[PDB]
């Protein structure tokens, strides 16, 4: 378990929560490409089941 | 203008109106042809956004 380990220490008792965000600000985003994805499922109205609509 | 005009006398400031109703009697209508126009115009059901209905 250990080797998959990426923080160098364990999150103590009275540690304090910095805020990255103080103020509004317009963001700038940047990935590597293989990060994002979008998954996409058909819908079959095409079905016979559905004999009113076209 | 002149051409319009279908009444010798306009209308006085005190001046008797006179209202031809003073009875219940029922119509007899008169007219000289082509005074009523009946209009007329389709509904639009073959469209294909109803295709849901012959």
């Amino acid at each position: 378990q250990r080797a998959y380990a990426n923080v160098n220490t364990s999150l103590a008792d009275a540690m304090a929560v910095n805020i990255l965000n103080v103020k509004d600000a317009r963001t700038n985003v940047f990935w590597a490409d293989d990060a994002i994805r979008i998954v996409s499922q058909p819908i079959p109205a095409n079905h016979e089941l559905f004999a009113g609509m076209k």
